């Protein structure tokens, strides 16, 4: 058959599309609100009837941990067993992968207009790749090319210990360690991480924080209306660089460091002028090591759908 | 041919031996001093004539980064070209790998008597593996099993930003940051790292350090004759755990975390009584994640010779 089902479920939104098995091309993308449907398979059934095409294979990416037949969404009230949905749909293959796996698998399919470069030279072919994004949480994955095939290396890299460098970063660690216990990088590189950076900075002045959400941190920083909001956003960009620099040092990722969407596009212009690349290269003797490594921001509209098709096609035996 | 030459060359000494291409067994190992011979070629020639063996393939592990055809070592008189040496020796395959790459490739060859487990459950076959060792510097490598083949991922992971967790670790960062600026993990997890920890502890207590070498720190700590040295060795063991746990989270190293010799065997009993494993699992919500990941200390005599044979045999088509 010519088409397989591809998906990208991210909380309240379920995006489904058709993927050409021969080419990996995505088409007929439809987005359904998860609040209007009781199950993911209910959406898939509605989508399959509308396009009147027969599919036997499928690969859906979900923004939740996937290990075990029972997939449970972070807050959304969708939970299912992969085998039950496999039997109910009559599917030959039903791949259910983490959303960050799919995003990493889309990188071999991306062209340069889907990327924005932040410093560095050209990538080195055949070298490892680091992918990380700061959204609701801190997703981290790695990409390695072995024998014409792309293997995805998953993990929970977002929960490694936060590593402060400057003075200002050290006071933040001290404040957070007093409230929470171990302080992971996710506590400062994420949606809630922006608030944590804000709340820590306000308490650094021996004051009490004001209650506002990450969306209020961003536009107040961009409007120059709250001095603390711009301070936290600038520190968030610096910490994003330091984190990305550690990733490149650890795995020698001369294929590139990729930022996967998240909250960064909400302040793209502010991010462009920050000390992100400076903190990325602030590695002591090994600035020259990561100096030439390029950092790209993925601006492709649907990397989850693209990478789900790439992973499924490789599963079925195609070479990307 | 039955035998291939394998080698493990450092700053001053070159160890060469024979590898049974069928079994991977290392035999007839001899160490030569690089001050008595003008080139690495000369040492290989005298070995092959004083052992009367006749090899066609060889693989040598060198304690310096391998970037290109020219190998620039610490023994500058021995700097050579890979292609030139291959033509001079008449070899059909001459693989030149980093010393820490060879140690990581010894993992598939190691028996139970060469490993001491430090916590964790059984390893999961086919899952990634993290290797690190604290010697003169901090070497970090990763192993991935793809299509019946073991691939080594090199990097400079020992130079990522040091991540303090406890309040005592935070003050160490402040002390060192005022001296050298960027504080990588190598500045605490190494032979010189012991001295740095010792100086930072006494400086935190408003006292003046002595001019001690790493061997002094371990000696006083094991003899309980210096509380400063004892605290330094205790903190080293704890930071050793935290660093390894960060590696495990980042790449999901369910195939195990391996400590490659270094200075740890010199205080093995002190290491066993330390809070190493507890610091390894001090990962907040993800203590349960790294709880099942096993940690092994490698106590093999010559892992570089063992791993060099493994890499060469894999390159020659054999499956480990």
């Amino acid at each position: 058959t010519k088409y397989a089902l591809v998906g990208d479920v991210g909380g309240t939104n379920a995006r489904l599309a058709l993927c050409d098995i021969a080419s990996g091309e995505i088409s007929q993308a439809k987005t359904y609100s998860g609040l209007d449907y009781p199950s993911l398979e209910a959406v898939i059934r509605v989508y399959l009837e509308e396009h009147k095409v027969e599919v036997k294979d499928g690969c859906i990416a979900i923004a939740c941990p996937i290990t075990g037949d029972w997939v449970a969404m972070t807050n959304h009230t969708w939970a299912f067993s992969i085998a039950e949905m496999k039997k109910n749909l009559g599917f030959s293959h039903l791949e259910i992968i983490n959303d960050f796996t799919a995003v990493s698998m889309a990188i071999p399919m991306l062209k340069k207009e889907h990327l924005i470069q932040f410093g560095g030279a050209e990538p080195v072919e055949g070298k490892p790749i680091a992918v990380y994004g700061a959204g609701t949480g801190l997703g981290v994955a790695h990409l390695v090319h072995v024998d014409k095939r792309w293997v995805s290396l998953p993990g929970e890299g977002g929960h490694v210990d936060f590593a402060p460098n400057s003075e200002e970063e050290a006071i933040i660690l001290e404040i957070l360690r007093a409230e929470i216990g171990h302080v992971s990088a996710e506590r400062v590189l994420s949606g809630p991480g922006l608030v944590n950076l804000y709340r820590a900075i306000v308490k650094a002045d021996n004051r009490l924080p004001e209650n506002l959400k990450p969306k209020d941190i961003t536009e107040r920083a961009l409007a120059d209306s709250c001095t603390d909001c711009r301070r936290a956003l600038s520190l968030f960009c610096v910490i994003m660089g330091r984190f990305g620099g550690n990733l490149a040092l650890n795995l020698g990722t001369f294929g590139g460091v990729f930022i996967a969407g998240g909250i960064v596009p909400r302040f793209l212009e502010f991010f462009k002028a920050s000390g992100f690349r400076a903190a990325f290269e602030d590695k002591g003797r090994f600035k020259e090591y990561v100096h030439d490594i390029p950092v790209y921001l993925i601006v492709h509209d649907n990397p989850g759908l693209l990478g789900s098709g790439a992973h499924l096609r490789q599963t079925l035996g195609h070479i990307l």
